[PDB]
């Protein structure tokens, strides 16, 4: 059926996979069956990989303690640290999800319903392409991300630091990833499962946008088919009682919204920060050079996914807002006929409500906020370059 | 006819001369004939056009990747990138372009009634004036650019560089036009198509803003009839009927902006970044030096041409929000005898819906952003002289 | 009688001695006798003040032209540009003078009825207050600038520098009044007419703020009248007609104030782009030492009369708005038994019309404008220190 | 009994100890009995305690006349010249509790009514709670400033530095506690005193931002029981006297907080400009070295306790807005049969006055500013960092 649940589930499994924001019963296809309970599989592996993460995160953190941290070294902390508060607001997340599911749930049973219709694309297929897309796009940044470390590191193996150092899987362990063996042992089993650790990681760090992106799909879905039903009404009489049941389900779905801002505050400022943080780094990367032309693909490959997919999760979320103000366009072209004091209320809710996410309330995520941040990323770039100008 | 495709068609096939947007019969004095067809003349001759205006991007590309990409060197980049572009979302613009102007003439009829007046300048003549200004400056900014250009290198032969070279056109083309001879033969044939497509881009470039203008008067100068109608009636005991039709008028007047700005959000934001950069970089060259007198003078007429056409297309498309506005101080005159709730619904319309071009949602083109553009202007250049300090 | 005119024609004859914004019959006490003729004493006295000022402009022009011009001597430039400025932007709002006094009394009749009042300070006398007290800061600002140039200038004669040059007024014209000897001939009548031309000069330069601040007071002492008229029927149940009748006059304020605003957006914007100049650059002079005491004395007195100054002007524009929303908060206090739809128009205007003076509609003089320009200057000071730390 | 001034006196009653905001009466249940009168012990000792402060502030004022006032010694004063700012406006503020405090029981008898309730925390608790965290958070602050300075000293004593010299009391007087013996004599007492006055004063510093806070939950406490109230009559049928009732006291709560704003715009402009101040030094520090980890520990507790006390006051003020804007989200929920107008009224009320405490009108203290305060500050150190560069 066309729901939230089973356009996430397909990516809730996965993501449980490697253990991102544990509950029970999320195969499921019923809403209620899921559960955060700890007496079960899924809260001890991600307990378990948790631990690892924060063995990972604490090995790094006395390594460039060791070493120093700089500009340039903070970017692994704000790395495992934003996996770290991602696994616990998801854990926080999960604590509601019982509830977010239910109330999701309840609130778009009536938009599968004859008045309501399904496009071209339906909840389903929609969550799936950019779902799919951005697995596809975060496979191909680890992807390329090995292929620079292995390549740049044996095209230097040829090139001194002892040629007859085999390019080996250990070797790219004790040398390509650091910050392990300083703490925990050198072995291939926990190179294999640092490997397994490393690709969930990315994993929590690329989902984070993904299921953000998740979330405004899901409640995008819904505004759109409001505003297709409000479009279907463009040149006819409407009654009463359909603008009472529109501007109802306009009600419930900002209630959906707020909800899920509420549970998804903490997940909604840690990406926003932390992409914040990785689009300000890569463009403070933009004017330099790198070794390889390998390199130069795969860093310019993560700035056109970093940056595309902040813009796509933000645009995707502030297509909420956007597609809640398409509809008082054709609200305004309501004849005199039929107003009926409610059309009033909702054009004049669409136009003071701003319905859109929010961080916690400090902004909502617009396309009027899209434009600030891109100016305001501007602003840090012309100020940064003049930070790291004698570096480059 | 004072209508707004009799008013920009003796502009529309200049453009098309140059193989601007091209389109199928914008000669004719009906909207309807016009349309975008690929077996004709139009569409050969802007793909021929497209292909000289790529092999000139392509051969400046790499000549700047051999000599070095800076932001000095990247103003050739943005500027055939802009062309290209420009080229690009004005074959999309034609995509519906008969779609456009043909609202744009439905919309635009009941503005040639007489409830409406043409006071003193029509859409012909207001049009006419402000773009064959428009094309006057820019005639005149690349007529001092080729001054200064040859004055300062033959002048500049005058004294050292081998003064027997005499200065001749082939010699012009082979010193001051480079980036056209290490991909391309040198030849006078292909020097005089070089010159003709040099042109063309530059009338792109300057068309940009041009044909902006030429939308932005053309939505003011309805609104302006609008503004009118209500000022006409400012003392009189209005009926409730023509606060209807005025409403209705003022409703479809944004439906035409609003489906202007969806097919034209691509030029829009083209231009506006456009200007930003080029009256970035004219600003970040103020306070520099140049070479001679002619120089000098052509560097500052392009910089109020620059400043001065970007205010003045931005203070146009403006004028559509001012001009919506204005009624609004009139409509507040009304007295409590003819209030009849539709007057109501238009205050709160022109109060909060804010009707002015946007780029894609990002900014609406008001006066209030043309003050946002110049104190970001301002503090780009705050930074900037500080980027640049060193090499001036 | 509280009249504006009658509580500045003591100023606008001042003025005019100092032959600023010239009308003819400005010492009348009836508002329909000023008018703008050129065959009368007045505009021939403000042609020769204007073209004294404007020798002045370009000898100063053309000396800094000879010497450079740099942050440091543009202020000159901005000075004297900017007494010709006002020269010409006053003699437009004298073209509309005796139309903006017309509609100023024609408003302000019902403004001296016995619905209205007189609370402690009439508009005589508020407007004489703040006006003697701007003339007293303005007289003593340019006070202590002779006393600081002929002071360090002759205990400056007293050690080294030709100690037998005997301290003279013509050797202060030579020495500290420069950039008009090498233009006009040195004489001690040439002199005696720079100094009145200098200190005309400093008049128009303070006027500037002094009128516009006269204006603001003009029209926050009859927003004031309708704000203590709607607290006197605080308690008590309001009739429609009272209600009505002050809507009306609130519309007609707004129509007053939007004159005003056409009248003087020339003015209006030359006084703020000047103060954000005069006031930018004694910050960008915050933080540097001067020569004497007596030099310190002056300056700091001048940067507490400039900041304070430009504080004041745009807190008495700002106070129309904050005057016109502060009768919000009592329409608020309306209880349901008199709502009469025309409150619920009155505070839908004064909450969304933002009542304020502006200077082209670029920007609204409002408190949030005052505290936006603080947060720019801010700004502005903390690149300008970087951009002039190695000179001081 | 739960009232605002019940749950202050406690610290009231401290403060004056330490002579805050001198008031007769403080100790008093009866908020009618506490005046400003100048015939008892209160304004005699916090006159003593304001001389004290003062030659505090004087000494120290020319103790860095005599060594250089900089960004680095500027703290100082501005430390005790918000002290004594803080006293002065407290005084003035005084002026007003006797009025202030009526009002406040006035409009708050109705708040401890059957229609509302107390839901889990009380005003006596809820203000006891984070003011008693709030002094153990600066007695903290204190303790390791001691701390540091102490340990720091004797463990420099005990290398180099005379090691002789024993740490004792009056060592740590008169080389710890500098700007004091310039002017006043050494000696036991004089220096006990000034330790007395030295904690006063911190108490002055912290008390500021504490008081502000109290003010703040004395209002939230009040806007939360109006928001309970509305959200008790989530899914019933709402009376239109409820909902009157429920406007009066919203409007009561408005005129509430407007009169606390005036009497209390000093303070919160004190402690918002000082807070800037003190945030914008300590992130000024943040990336410099100290020299033991006692040092390092005592200011990280400091910037924690700084940040967070910033912002968890004007999040406390911002939660007067959010508090407001909550049940605006529950008004939406009403169905078209109870909407009455007054609804209408409330919701417009809510979404357009912005209800929340102000500097002076120049910011209104919500979410939004606390976020753009956080940009503006991230934008302070992107220049500052740059300002002070050379330094660290
Ligand atoms: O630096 C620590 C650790 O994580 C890095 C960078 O933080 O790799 C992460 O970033 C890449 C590129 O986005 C991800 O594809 C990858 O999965 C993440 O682990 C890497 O250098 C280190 O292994
Ligand atoms: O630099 C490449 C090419 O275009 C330039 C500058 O980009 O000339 C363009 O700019 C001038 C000034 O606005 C236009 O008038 C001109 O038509 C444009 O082609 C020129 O230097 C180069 O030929
Ligand atoms: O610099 C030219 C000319 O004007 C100055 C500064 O521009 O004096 C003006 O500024 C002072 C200080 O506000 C005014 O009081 C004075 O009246 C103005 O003329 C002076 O240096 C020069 O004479
Ligand atoms: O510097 C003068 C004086 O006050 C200081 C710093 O201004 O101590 C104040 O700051 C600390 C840390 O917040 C407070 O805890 C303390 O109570 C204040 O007095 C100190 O260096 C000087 O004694």
């Amino acid at each position: 059926l066309d729901l939230f649940h089973r356009a996430v589930f397909p990516f809730m499994f996965l993501a449980q996979c490697v253990a991102i924001m544990p509950l029970v019963g999320i195969r499921e296809s019923n809403p209620r069956r899921v559960r955060f309970a700890y007496k079960s599989i899924p809260m001890f592996v991600t307990l378990i990989f948790m631990i690892a993460t924060s063995i990972l995160f604490l090995s790094m953190f006395t390594h460039l303690l060791k070493i120093g941290i700089t500009a340039k070294n903070f970017v692994g902390l704000v790395f495992f640290g934003c996996v770290l508060s991602a696994y616990v607001v998801f854990i926080r997340l999960a604590k509601k999800w019982p509830a977010v599911v239910r109330i999701w749930t309840r609130t778009e049973i009536p938009f599968t319903k004859p008045p309501y219709e399904i496009p071209k694309r339906n909840l389903s297929r929609r969550v799936q392409l950019a779902a799919l897309a951005i697995i596809g796009l975060s496979l191909g940044e680890h992807a390329l991300y090995q292929v620079s470390a292995i390549l740049s590191y044996t095209r230097r193996i040829q090139m001194c630091a002892n040629i007859t150092t085999v390019p080996s899987f250990n070797n790219y362990m004790q040398t390509n990833y650091d910050y392990v063996f300083q703490l925990l042992p050198y072995s291939p089993i926990i190179a294999v499962l640092i490997l397994l650790i490393n690709g969930a990681c990315t994993f929590v760090w690329n989902y984070m946008d993904l299921f953000i992106m998740m979330i405004s799909k899901g409640l995008s879905y819904r505004f759109e088919q409001i505003t297709t039903r409000i479009r279907k009404l463009e040149h006819e009489e409407v009654c009463e009682s359909v603008f009472i049941q529109i501007r109802e389900h306009y009600v419930k779905m900002c209630e959906l919204l707020e909800f899920v801002d509420s549970a998804m505050s903490s997940l909604i400022l840690l990406s926003c920060v932390n992409n914040l943080y990785f689009v300000c780094y890569q463009l403070l990367n933009v004017f330099n050079k790198l070794r390889w032309p390998i390199n130069y693909i795969y860093f310019w490959y993560s700035l056109l996914y970093l940056i595309g997919r902040t813009a796509f999760v933000f645009l995707t979320a502030a297509d909420i807002n956007e597609e809640s103000k398409r509809g008082l366009g054709v609200l305004r072209r309501v004849s005199s006929r039929s107003w009926c004091v409610e059309v009033e209320r909702l054009i004049f809710q669409m136009t003071t409500q701003t319905v859109a996410l929010s961080g916690k309330k400090f902004y909502f995520l617009t396309r009027r906020l899209l434009f600030g941040m891109a100016g305001t990323i501007v602003t840090y770039e012309l100020v940064l370059l003049q930070f790291d100008e004698p570096n480059r």
